């Protein structure tokens, strides 16, 4: 499925090349430009625990999820991943510990020691 995809298929877009964080675009978005530090960024997503289950979901919800990039309000990856997309772009990501949630988890619905996959969408970015 798309974990195992993205798992062997991927490209890592970590600055260590250590492979915590492999990307596939899905759908490519709109021209060069990414967004900034400090952008006010929208994203939809679905998440994904290495046992199959899906975590979490912004569709779900009927909202986007809106956080400052690169200013540490989300797992190091998201900082990462979310700074290389186009706006219109749809990428999957898989995710090692080191970069997300570690040995200590986010109870009660993130293990220790979790691989995470997501599919994002950014919507929009704006701002400083
Ligand atoms: C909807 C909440 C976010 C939670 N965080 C930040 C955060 C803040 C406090 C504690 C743990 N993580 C995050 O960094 C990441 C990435 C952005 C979307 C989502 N998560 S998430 N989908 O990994 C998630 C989703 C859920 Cl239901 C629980 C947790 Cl602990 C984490």
């Amino acid at each position: 499925g798309a974990p195992a995809t993205v798992t062997e298929q991927g490209e890592d877009i970590t600055s260590k090349k250590d492979r915590g964080v492999l990307k596939i675009v899905k759908r490519v978005g709109n021209g060069e430009e990414t967004p900034m530090i400090g952008d006010k960024v929208y994203v939809h997503y679905k998440g994904k625990l290495s046992n199959g289950k899906k975590f979490d979901s912004s569709h779900d919800r009927n909202e986007p999820f809106v956080f400052s990039l690169g200013k540490g309000q989300v797992i190091k990856a998201w900082d990462i991943g979310v700074a290389t997309m186009k706006k219109g772009e749809i990428a999957h990501l898989l995710i090692k510990p080191e970069y997300a949630y570690g040995s200590a988890g986010s109870l009660p619905k993130i293990p220790s020691n979790a691989t995470l996959f997501f599919e994002i969408e950014l919507l929009d970015f704006k701002g400083e």
